[PDB]
């Protein structure tokens, strides 16, 4: 049993809700919130910009120290950092940016990072400003993630479309 409320169960392990991930995180305080990161951990917009804003920029300060020490992430890769006031941990995951020419096959690799955590609150990877097809992202999620994932879809129109077209 956990504190996630109002989700539709899609499969044994995937749950979906029309919600702002920032508001879900503040309410639930999950063990792991997933950030839709870029390789530089520059949290400017979308999920990342909004999460960072909700930490009063502490996420960005921590991230800049991480990059100064370790260099950029790989597309399809991840790192675990603090969840600040939003979660115990933040799993920063880099999905491919279709607007950067990045290989959509890396979306599966990106979702594989979720399997290192028993339960996660997450956005739809590579959706929104990353330019990928969100219907495809949900399918890859369902076919890749085996741990328990609670997906927060911001746009109600998209949520309704993802549910109604789900096989
Ligand atoms: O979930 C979607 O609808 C895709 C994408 N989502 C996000 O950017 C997104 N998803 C979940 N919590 C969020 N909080 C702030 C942004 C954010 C989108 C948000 C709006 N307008 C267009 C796309």
């Amino acid at each position: 049993v956990n504190s996630f409320s109002g989700y539709l169960k899609l499969t044994d392990n995937v749950y979906i809700k029309n919600a702002d991930i920032v508001e879900e995180a503040k309410k639930v305080k999950p063990t792991v919130v997933v950030n839709a990161a870029n390789v530089y951990l520059k949290h400017g917009g979308g999920v990342a910009g909004a999460l960072n804003k909700a930490t009063n920029n502490a996420m960005q300060v921590e991230s800049d120290d991480y990059i100064a020490t370790n260099g950029p992430l790989k597309v399809g890769g991840s790192c675990v950092l603090s969840g600040h006031n939003l979660a115990k941990h933040c799993l920063h995951v880099v999905g491919p940016n279709v607007n950067k020419g990045e290989d959509i096959q890396l979306l599966k690799s990106a979702y594989e990072n979720f399997n290192q955590h028993e339960v996660l609150l997450a956005p739809l990877l590579s959706a929104g400003i990353f330019g990928a097809d969100p219907i495809h992202s949900l399918r890859v999620c369902v076919d890749t993630v085996r741990t328990n994932v609670y997906l927060a879809v911001f746009d109600k129109n998209l949520y309704d479309k993802l549910v109604s077209s789900f096989l």
